[PDB]
C-alpha cells in the first residue's frame, strides 16, 4: 500500500533568463517538495527516480520537427533562444529548458510504470515545466512536451495499446494538446474542467467549449466542462465531479488514471482568479482514488501562487497516502449550474450513466 513521489531538483534549471519573476518559477516545485518536507509526508513515500524521457518516447506524441526544434534549443544563444520563444504562444526557453521537459517527462513514465508493475499503488509526480498545453508539433503556454499525454502512451506501450487510461485535467486552463492528442481517440478518456469565459480565457480558443465531444471513435471521449462569468470554488467543483466526472468515469471504466494537476484554481492564484481550497484538492484526489483499483498518478501542471501550490498538492498525497479527507465548509454560482446541464446534455447520448 505504498505512494510513491518523483521530485528532481535539477527541473529547477529551466529558467526565464530575462525576466527572473516570470510566474513558472523554479521554486514551485522546491516549494511543493518542502511542504511535503514539513507535513512529514515524504517519509511516508517511496522515491521513484526521474530520468530523461527518449527521443522515441517523446514521438508517441510530438512529431519529429518539433522534438528537433526544442532540442537544439540546448545549444542556442541568448538573442536566438529569446527568439525562438517569441516564434510561441507564452514560452520561455533556457538552455536547460530541453532536459527539464525530458526530467518531467520521464519522471512520469517512471512513475506509471511503478503502479503498472503494483511497486506502488498511486505517485505524485512534482514535474516542470508543464505539459498540458504542447501541441504534437508545437510549445506552448509554458509547455514544450505533453507530458500527461506522453504518460498516457508510455503506459499502453508497456501494457496493451488499448489501456483504457482517464485524464482529468483541473488545471485552470484547458488543456489544448491533450484534447487534440486524443481527440480521435476511445482508449484514452479526457475530462478537463477550466475557465472559459465563452473563448476569452487563455488559451483562447472556443475547442474548450461543452460540445467539442471527440471525433471518429473518440466521439464521447472528450468531456470540457467550461467556467463563465464567476469566481469558482469547492461547490462547483464538487457538484461537477459528482454530475459528471465521476459518473463518466466509472462508466469508462479506466485501468489507469492520470490527474493533469494544475494548481491554479486555487485560492491565491495570481493567474486563475478561482477559489479551490487545499481541502477540495484532497477530495477531487479521494474521489478519482476509487477509480482503476486506486491507480492514480499525480502531475503537476500549472499553479503559481507558491503557497497554495504547496498546500494544495501536499493535500493531494495525503489523500494519497490513505488519510481521512479533512472537513470540507453552499449553492452553485447560476452559471456554473448551467456550465453542468450544458455537458449533460451534451453527453448524455453518449454516457447511460448519465
Ligand atoms: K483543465
Ligand atoms: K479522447
Ligand atoms: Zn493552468
Amino acid at each position: 500500500p505504498i505512494t510513491g513521489l518523483v521530485y528532481d531538483q535539477r527541473m529547477m534549471l529551466h529558467h526565464n533568463m530575462w525576466d527572473s519573476h516570470h510566474p513558472e518559477l523554479p521554486q514551485r516545485i522546491s516549494r511543493i517538495f518542502s511542504r511535503h518536507e514539513e507535513l512529514r509526508l515524504l517519509s511516508r513515500c517511496h522515491r521513484i527516480p526521474a530520468r530523461l524521457a527518449t527521443e522515441e518516447e517523446l514521438a508517441l506524441c510530438h512529431s519529429s520537427k518539433h522534438i528537433s526544434i526544442i532540442k537544439s534549443s540546448e545549444h542556442m544563444k541568448p538573442r536566438d533562444l529569446n527568439r525562438l520563444g517569441d516564434e510561441y504562444n507564452s514560452i520561455f526557453i533556457s538552455n536547460e529548458s530541453y532536459t527539464c521537459a525530458l526530467l518531467a517527462a520521464g519522471s512520469c513514465f517512471n512513475s506509471a510504470q511503478a503502479i503498472l508493475t503494483g511497486q506502488v499503488r498511486n505517485a505524485v509526480a512534482i514535474v516542470r515545466p508543464p505539459g498540458h498545453h504542447a501541441e504534437k508539433d508545437t510549445a506552448c503556454g509554458f509547455c514544450f512536451f505533453n507530458t500527461a499525454a506522453l504518460t498516457a502512451r508510455y503506459a499502453q506501450s508497456i501494457t496493451r495499446e488499448s489501456l483504457r487510461v482517464l485524464i482529468v485535467d483541473w488545471d485552470v486552463h484547458h488543456g489544448n494538446g491533450t484534447q487534440h492528442i486524443f481527440e480521435e481517440d476511445d482508449s484514452v478518456l479526457y475530462i478537463s474542467l477550466h475557465r472559459y469565459e465563452d473563448g476569452a480565457f487563455f488559451p483562447n480558443s472556443e475547442d474548450a467549449n461543452y460540445d467539442k465531444v471527440g471525433l471518429g471513435k473518440g466521439r464521447g471521449y472528450n468531456v470540457n466542462i467550461p467556467w463563465n462569468g464567476g469566481k469558482m470554488g469547492d461547490p462547483e467543483y464538487m457538484a461537477a465531479f459528482h454530475h459528471l466526472v465521476m459518473p463518466i468515469a466509472r462508466e469508462f471504466a479506466p485501468e489507469l488514471v492520470l490527474v493533469s494537476a494544475g494548481f491554479d484554481a486555487a485560492r491565491g492564484d495570481p493567474l486563475g482568479g478561482f477559489q479551490v481550497t487545499p481541502e477540495g484538492y484532497a477530495h477531487l484526489t479521494h474521489q478519482l482514488m476509487s477509480l482503476a483499483a486506486g491507480r492514480v498518478l499525480i502531475i503537476l501542471e500549472g499553479g503559481y501562487n507558491l503557497t497554495s501550490i504547496s498546500e494544495s498538492m501536499s493535500m493531494c498525497t495525503s489523500m494519497l497516502l490513505g488519510d481521512s479527507p479533512p472537513s470540507l465548509d453552499t449553492p452553485l454560482k447560476t452559471s456554473a449550474t448551467v456550465s453542468i446541464n450544458n455537458v449533460l446534455r451534451a453527453h448524455a447520448p453518449f454516457w447511460s450513466s448519465l
